[PDB]
């Protein structure tokens, strides 16, 4: 298993200037012609000329039109292509060759494969290697002419990177299409579609140089009726980077494909965007309401990769993070704008702090850029995204919104063109940082090591406040655990978005102020404060850390109550929560290790469960943010604060929580959710596909969670909701009304009824999979089984793949059950999967990330199925690297 250090980056000996290629398309195989226009480099030293290709076959290779001969000329071990130096020219020289490729039972999804009746590729990060010979890095820029030629009947519409500068027909009911691509870009940006598409079209006019774009959106026959929301959100993506970054679209036209077999969200393919379907297309009868969110930030990550990841591209991979976590941060920029709601920021802090935070005091644990890799194909992770993400988010938290469009500004206009790294940016950003703090003293160096340090620092804060001197001080101190890494971890630049609140009248105390912490620790002291406040942390969660605010719980209600920052508020009731299952958490354990006939519990605190009702019933306050206060923190968050963790023990505590709170507040529950109906079901919009009310789906959310507490709570005639709910026109409805139904003899009736809705589309039968998939259940498992017959069956997409136990996954007290069955039917999705898509055989490794947090004893059942994953002879190398990985060997 070759590694590759991030050290030992050199230029190759070659260049490649222009690549010709002529894909032709066949029932029982795809030729490949492919021209080489090559150079020999500065830094060539007379080496072997080796390409890379990957199960490709050899028809016939040759140097200046001269066929090669196999043998002593070169060699193909089915990686490498290897000519031998001598055959290699010394100045300009055309290489040539012609494979057979076979996307038709390309069903690991990368390269060149057929998803359903669309021919697709996908090349990031070693995919074209697998369509013909390349040298497969990013570094290598080249020209792009690409023809491609199918049978006209079953692929009408073809399409590749640039413009079509011709369409011929072809004796045989055949047809050609051939794209010229004159701008440099690197292979993995390469794309091309065949297929019976249908589209939706649109002209955007640039807003500077009033460059006419053309939009098109495509899709299968059947679900073009599913492409508005999608041509909406990419108009909104290129609007946001002219009003925002001042930036334009600089191509004549942007094409948006989806495809129902893709291994992730999308990909950013010049000019030609290629999605999972599930992440492009959606109509209000047919789709839940997370899909037009989800549908926002993949259209507009892949649009804002334009700028942050193709004219400005990468040096190397492991400088991932500079095109992932800067488009990443600009998405969000993007969806926070779009929304107008405070819980799209909350919602990738709650993603952040439960998914990214256990990778990163897991084995697997990783700086943003990593020092080394084996398989490309596990590299792109949670830490280097979304860690990623908050790392250049914090750029503009130092900085400032002025200082930092100015600083990006210098990067794009800098970088333009050519490769960067993500010394290049940081370079960038200290620019601005000399202007804003008016000296060129100043330096971002400090700021590096949020690049090369892996971990999650934890901030604690102790307090001060002298009365008689109306002296406020914040002692802040910072520390990250020692793991595989770093054996001595450094302090980070922290900064700390602050305020201090009067806790007597909820005012603000002193203007915006944002701690730059550097040091191990610091004091930072405010004079003129006329009363002890209360301290109002990380606002707007302002660095990727553990937060320890040494609050009271009476201090965090005050905060929950009346601070002026969403996350600060979500955050307080989050660490009230997190008191009380800890609290609760062992008292459960104690009396279970100590096998206890009776004992006590420790209740939850009365003023917290009045704040919430206070929130609730407040009529001017975000239906959103309601949903979050009355959900007990996720379980990967709670996880990350347990040692040994009783996953029995935990949903215990839980049980008991979520009853103390309910047996409160029910009333509350059932009044609400109730009063919610009107607003939230509103039907007004719902045949305007182009017409989307995140507020309004906030509203049905909070109805959907609430319904589900008085469900679980068994609340008097309950059932009688569930049932009117089951007749909504929103799928978000009527799925939920399934789920809920899981405590009541009614549920295989809903059942049946909710199958008959969602059968007849591919996308609505996933969610549908994915609510049966994570039903509370008691009889869980025959249920799987079930869908694994009638539904499911030998399926190789992905998406129902994932839909069917995924979800289950996360059903703490059925999928660890003792037995370790849980544990032991995932390992047999996985290896069952690994044999024809190792990429999503490893996303659902996922489960097991969190296997040495565990009691002793699930510990153990889960490290068994690992090493017995691990045993199987025709592992693949992805597989194998992740669970080695993971399992610390
Ligand atoms: C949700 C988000 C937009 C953040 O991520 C994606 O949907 N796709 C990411 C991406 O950065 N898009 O711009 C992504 C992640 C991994 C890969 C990837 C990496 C390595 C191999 C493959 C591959 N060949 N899959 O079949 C795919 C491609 C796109
Ligand atoms: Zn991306």
């Amino acid at each position: 298993p070759k590694i590759h250090y991030r050290k030992d980056y050199k230029p190759s000996g070659f260049i490649i200037n222009q690549v010709t290629l002529n894909i032709n398309i066949h029932d029982q195989e795809t030729i490949v012609r492919s021209v080489l226009d090559m150079d020999i480099s500065k830094h060539n030293v007379g080496e072997d000329l080796v390409f890379d290709g990957v199960g490709l076959k050899i028809n016939e290779i040759s140097i200046n039109n001269k066929k090669l001969v196999e043998g002593e000329e070169y060699t193909y071990d089915n990686e490498f292509l290897t000519i031998f130096s001598k055959f290699v020219p010394k100045s300009k020289f055309a290489f040539s060759s012609e494979v057979i490729i076979h996307p038709e039972t390309n069903y690991a999804l990368t390269g060149l494969y057929k998803s359903k009746n669309i021919i697709v590729s996908q090349c990031e990060a070693t995919g074209f290697r697998r369509i013909t010979f390349f040298i497969d890095r990013p570094d290598m820029m080249a020209k792009y002419d690409v023809t491609v030629t199918a049978d006209k009947e079953k692929y009408p519409v073809l399409l590749s990177n640039g413009d079509k500068v011709n369409e011929f027909e072809i004796p045989g009911g055949r047809h050609g299409a051939r794209f010229n691509d004159p701008p440099l870009k690197p292979c993995y940006l390469f794309a091309v579609v065949a297929g019976d598409l249908k589209h939706l079209s649109a002209t955007y006019i640039t807003k500077y140089t009033k460059k006419k774009v053309e939009l098109y959106v495509f899709s299968e026959e059947k679900y073009v009726s599913k492409l508005q929301w999608a041509l909406e959100c990419l108009k909104k993506s290129m609007a946001f980077d002219e009003d925002y970054f001042g930036l334009e679209y600089d191509l004549s036209r942007l094409n948006l494909v989806a495809v129902s077999d893709f291994n992730v969200g999308a990909m950013e393919n010049k000019g030609l965007n290629i999605f999972n379907a599930n992440s492009l297309l959606a109509s209000k009868k047919n789709s839940i309401d997370f899909s037009y969110a989800r549908i926002l930030t993949v259209v507009g990550h892949e649009y804002f990769h334009q700028y942050t990841g193709n004219r400005v591209t990468l040096r190397d991979w492991f400088q991932l993070t500079l095109k992932e976590g800067l488009t990443v941060h600009r998405e969000n920029l993007f969806s926070e704008e779009m929304t107008k709601t405070v819980t799209t920021r909350l919602s990738h802090v709650d993603l952040l702090r439960s998914v990214q935070f256990l990778e990163d005091s897991s084995p697997l644990s990783h700086p943003i850029r990593p020092e080394s890799y084996v398989s490309m194909e596990n590299f792109y992770t949670t830490t280097v995204y979304d860690k990623g993400s908050e790392v250049m988010r914090m750029y503009l938290t130092i900085l400032g919104e002025e200082y930092y469009k100015k600083g990006f500004d210098i990067y794009i206009k800098k970088n333009d063109g050519n490769t960067a790294t993500c010394e290049d940016f940081n370079y960038a950003m200290e620019q601005a940082y000399k202007m804003k703090k008016a000296d060129n003293s100043a330096n971002l160096n400090q700021y590096l090591l949020w690049f090369s340090q892996s971990g999650t620092p934890h901030v604690s804060f102790k307090y001060n406040y002298d009365a008689e001197k109306k002296q406020y001080s914040i002692h802040v101190n910072q520390y990250t655990k020692p793991d595989e890494n770093q054996k001595e971890k450094k302090p980070l630049f922290i900064p700390i978005s602050v305020g201090l609140i009067n806790p007597e009248n909820g005012k603000e105390m002193i203007s915006q102020t944002t701690l730059e912490l550097t040091k191990e620790s610091d004091t930072f002291v405010f004079n003129n404060i006329a009363v002890k406040p209360i301290p109002s942390l990380f606002r707007g969660f302002s660095a990727p850390v553990y937060i320890e605010d040494q609050l009271t719980d009476e201090e965090r209600i005050l905060l929950l109550k009346y601070d002026s920052d969403a996350f600060v508020r979500y955050n307080s009731c989050t660490n009230i929560y997190m008191k009380q299952i800890l609290m609760n958490y062992n008292e459960f354990l104690k009396a279970k290790n100590e096998k206890l006939e009776s004992f006590q519990l420790t209740p939850v605190n009365a003023q917290f469960i009045d704040a919430i009702k206070y929130l609730l019933e407040d009529p001017h306050a975000d239906a959103g943010f309601k949903s979050y206060i009355v959900s007990l923190p996720q379980d990967r968050y709670i996880i990350n604060f347990v040692s040994n963790l009783d996953t029995d023990v935990l949903a215990d505590t839980k049980e008991y929580i979520y009853k103390q709170i309910g047996d409160k507040l029910n009333d509350v529950y059932y009044k609400m959710f109730k009063s919610l109906e009107a607003k939230a079901d509103d039907l007004t919009y719902f045949n305007d596909e182009s017409h989307v009310d995140f507020d309004q789906m906030n509203m049905r959310t909070l109805r959907n969670t609430l319904l589900s507490l008085l469900s679980k709570a068994q609340y008097p005639n309950i059932l009688n909701e569930i049932i009117e709910h089951s007749k909504s026109p929103y799928p978000s409805n009527w799925l939920t009304s399934l789920s809920v139904s899981a405590y009541f003899d009614k549920y295989f009736e809903l059942y049946d009824k909710t199958y008959k809705l969602s059968k007849d589309d591919e996308l609505l039968l996933q969610e549908w999979l994915k609510t049966v998939s994570r039903s509370d259940r008691k009889d869980i498992y025959e249920i799987l089984k079930k869908l694994e017959n009638e539904v499911l069956k030998d399926s190789k997409n992905p998406n129902d793949i994932r839909a069917v136990y995924l979800p289950f996954t996360n059903n703490l007290r059925r999928f660890h059950d003792i037995s370790g069955k849980g544990y032991k039917l995932i390992a047999e999705v996985i290896t069952k999967t690994d044999k024809f898509n190792p990429m999503v055989a490893t996303q659902l490794c996922e489960p097991f990330k969190l296997w040495n947090k565990l009691d002793t004893k699930r510990q153990e059942l889960m490290l068994n199925e690992m090493n017995t994953m691990l045993q199987e002879p025709q592992i693949s190398n992805n597989l194998k690297e992740y669970l080695l990985r993971l399992t610390n060997k």
